[PDB]
């Protein structure tokens, strides 16, 4: 019954070599995840960099990535700000922009700033409150915040656009088992993020939604599709395929995989971080091409 | 000779009753402020509620203070970001606008991204470049990375406007000891922080400023004049009579404590932070404002 369900991988956010927004990439690697038969598209997420570029940035790229998908896929946008008035803002204007749904973070700032949970019930739903497209409530280790599976549930029961849980906190599978038990017809979308690490467990566990990097959501999607299938065992083989990249991901190589990925197919221009994100190591970005050529990922072959 | 030393207060950001920038208060707070005999003042830093408010308002509020002060006394502008490239931009502007220093954590973002000690070196090492108004090194928990003696005193060496540090980690005077020690002539301002609670271990290690709430500057300065003076035994008894309100405002009543002081003093119309930061508990103020009047602050007796 969920108005969204399947690959939503994260678009990252193309850069030239010294580091001013390359949005003529930005709409290219956009065209590339949607062949790659994407579900939905995540942007603004923190795979697409964004504590590294300004307010003005974030909304260029907001109008620019929502008007070139041009209706074509679901786009959540990201819109995470400690101010519960700020959040709100953003999550109005990414809905008049025409996004299908809004994913924030609780609110919190650095390793030492944070919100009472009554708080952060309260943003929730004042956020809620000024728009009518889900929210999506991503639980990942680095709000350094605790929301636990009672109180992920009684948001979503209570307040009316929470519907949607990225669970990005170590034991996933077991989280989400939870929420969902305890949050029933109002968990529209229990998903998972990690670039895919624990997929096979979190599908075991309920899971419908898995938000990818966004380099071979070509690569993972059948996982999903054999999941819903049935096809437990298929499941499992397709993900033994896969889990080498998807491991090398979210273990060595990281944020800017999917960058290597698509600058190394010809998809975008440039593949740099902004300073000071560091570089890949020339063994991992070597290595990470090494598995990748093994599994013939579209993003290899992308002929536009 | 240092250019700059003595206190420097973090001046706090006043909003109204339901959010919006108040900039008639925020002038008022920083009048206040340097009337309470403040040598200096620190702008946008997280005593100030810099994580609730956007870049724009951020601009708004460098523009405002600093036409403000009117050259008064040497403005710290806060230019913090995890992009070099942008926390260079703020450097600059914040330079353009009269700024005499701009203050900038490492970059890092939340309680997970953070960047390897070469990037951070070359971070500094850029946004030095930028500039020609000195750099202040802000080493506090809210990071979440671990800035060493060594390498702080490495960077002062080598990067032209590196100069001071506010050190706010634990065990801070130990670390200010060591700073010195191995930064020499480099290290231009050994300053603390947290509200001044460490204050008197500080100065025997050699602090030559310190950055504190904005509510009480006129209680907290004699204590390092007196330090100045070589009268230790008189700081100490100047230490021990504010102790109790520096120790509630570190430990109970935190960023808000300046915002409650001021508009009890009828200096600033509203003392609200913006949701979801929450109010101060009602016996947490009490007590507060109880502390306060047994000391006699100028702040609650400013007339203007
Ligand atoms: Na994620
Ligand atoms: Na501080």
């Amino acid at each position: 019954t969920p108005r969204h369900r399947g690959i939503f991988p994260v678009v990252p956010t193309t850069f030239a070599d010294t580091g001013d927004l390359d949005l003529a990439s930005q709409k290219r690697a956009v065209d590339f995840m949607i062949d790659a038969g994407s579900d939905g598209l995540c942007i603004l997420a923190n795979f697409s960099e964004q504590f590294a570029i300004t307010d003005d940035e974030r909304d260029v790229l907001t109008r620019t990535i929502l008007e070139h998908v041009a209706g074509r896929v679901p786009v959540i946008v990201t819109t995470s700000h400690y101010s519960t008035q700020v959040c709100a803002a953003r999550s109005l204007r990414a809905q008049q922009l025409g996004a299908a749904m809004v994913m924030a973070m609780p609110p919190y700032h650095g390793a030492t700033f944070r919100v009472p949970e009554a708080q952060i019930f309260e943003f929730y739903a004042r956020v809620s409150d000024a728009i009518a497209i889900p929210i999506m409530v991503q639980d990942a280790p680095a709000s350094g915040t605790a929301l636990s599976a009672p109180f992920l549930a009684r948001m979503a029961r209570e307040i009316e656009q929470v519907a949607y849980f990225k669970i990005e906190t170590p034991g996933a599978a077991n989280k989400l088992r939870e929420l969902i038990r305890l949050g029933g017809d109002a968990i529209e979308g229990p998903w998972d993020g990690e670039e895919a690490i624990t997929l096979l467990a979190d599908l075991h566990a309920g899971a419908t939604g898995a938000m990818t990097g966004g380099g071979f959501p070509d690569g993972i999607r059948p996982i999903l599709e054999a999941w819903r299938e049935g096809r437990h065992d298929d499941a499992y083989a397709r993900y033994q395929a896969w889990l080498p990249l998807i491991n090398h991901e979210n273990r060595q190589s990281g944020i800017l995989t999917a960058k290597a990925l698509m600058r190394e197919g010809g998809v975008i221009a440039s593949e740099r971080p902004r300073h000071p994100m560091p570089e890949l190591h020339p063994d991992t970005r070597a290595e990470l091409l090494a598995i990748a050529r093994r599994l013939d990922p579209l993003v290899l072959r992308w002929a536009h």
